[PDB]
């Protein structure tokens, strides 16, 4: 006989700690330098493996590093990184399209679908 | 108004990819060198942030690095790393105690409790 065990919300709890570590800027191996039209420059520290596990684009990119990012608004990038680390994303009704464009850019299909589904309803 | 969205099994899916990356030995930043009485030496590559998010002991340790580990059987370490990356652990009925001792050593309380609860029933 063999004993087997599964903790249901382990992944959720471990992501909570992973998110904590990102805010404390601990164990981070990538710094995203985001520049975009008009908007001020911004830096976001993260863990390559966490981003990679949420975005095929990020996974391709990585398989301390400073990465220059263009063509995406810093606040959009912020919301997508937050999604990677928390499984949740929120945005103002009037910017749903902008977030979708970032999501499409980094192939985060669930966010893409969600924004699309919402925008279809808005007409 | 603000749009908000949550993907339920995102963390589970992202851990699946994180587990994939570990097996492919990609993005890894720690190599655990495990030596124990009689048993042959073993190496385990992992991501510091993933272990850290499952074990307070690992979190303390980290906040490519080779780490020497003693006092724990390699197959026990293997099962705990697998738990960190999959939320699931299995062991032969006759070794539940050994896994518990590793779990206690690395303060993975859910595994500890599970093994304890099972061993209490076994008497
Ligand atoms: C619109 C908005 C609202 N309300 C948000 O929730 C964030 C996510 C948006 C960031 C991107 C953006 C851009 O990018 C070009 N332009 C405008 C006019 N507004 C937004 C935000 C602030
Ligand atoms: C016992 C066992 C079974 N059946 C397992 O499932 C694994 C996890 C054990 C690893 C540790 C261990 C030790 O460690 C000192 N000693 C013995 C005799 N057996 C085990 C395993 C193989």
């Amino acid at each position: 006989r063999t004993f087997s065990y599964t903790l249901e919300d382990h992944t959720k709890q471990a992501f909570g700690i992973m998110n904590e570590l990102r805010l404390s800027q601990q164990l981070c191996d990538v710094t995203l330098q985001v520049k975009y039209q008009d908007a001020p420059a911004a830096q976001f520290m993260a863990h390559k493996v966490v981003l990679a596990s949420s975005s095929p684009v990020f996974k391709a990119m990585f398989t301390m590093e400073v990465v220059s990012i263009e063509g995406i608004h810093p606040k959009v990038m912020e919301r997508l990184i937050e999604f990677a680390y928390t499984a949740s994303i929120s945005m103002g009704e009037k910017c749903v399209l902008h977030v979708m464009n970032g999501a499409v850019m980094y192939q985060i299909d669930s966010v893409v679908r969600a924004c699309s589904d919402f925008l279809v309803q808005q007409l």
